[PDB]
């Protein structure tokens, strides 16, 4: 359902052409973040629009829009499944994967492993060598 995708992609981009000349500028993205309670400065301005701008002409095109609006999209789908399953280990909503909470979800995936296999398990992991996987940690592992 292209069509009725590329409609819903049209919708975003019309927010931020304000004049409908069909690009966005350095100035439109401007007043779009000031609406949003972030006051960039020209300088952060036009970083983000170099990043998207693949045609090196200063201005977003739909097109140009729409393949970085994709791109974004299928990320933000990534994080959001890491952070599900983070929320699944972290038994006790603290922030943080403790050793024992690590063996009861292993436990549950068929793996019946010792302390001793568990605490390997951490601290391969465990950058602020705290004994504990924090969620970056988590995305270290789960990435890398
Ligand atoms: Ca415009
Ligand atoms: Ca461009
Ligand atoms: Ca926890
Ligand atoms: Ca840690």
């Amino acid at each position: 359902l292209t069509e009725e995708q590329i409609a819903e992609f049209k919708e975003a981009f019309s927010l931020f052409d304000k004049d409908g000349d069909g690009t966005i500028t350095t100035k439109e993205l401007g007043t779009v973040m000031r609406s949003l309670g972030q006051n960039p400065t020209e300088a952060e301005l036009q970083d983000m629009i170099n990043e998207v701008d693949a045609d090196g002409n200063g201005t977003i095109d739909f097109p140009e829009f729409l393949t970085m609006m994709a791109r974004k999209m299928k990320d933000t789908d990534s994080e959001e499944e890491i952070r599900e399953a983070f929320r699944v280990f972290d038994k006790d909503g603290n922030g943080y994967i403790s050793a024992a909470e690590l063996r009861h979800v292993m436990t549950n995936l068929g793996e019946k492993l010792t302390d001793e296999e568990v605490d390997e398990m951490i601290r391969e992991a465990d950058i602020d060598g705290d004994g504990q996987v924090n969620y970056e940690e988590f995305v270290q592992m789960m990435t890398a």
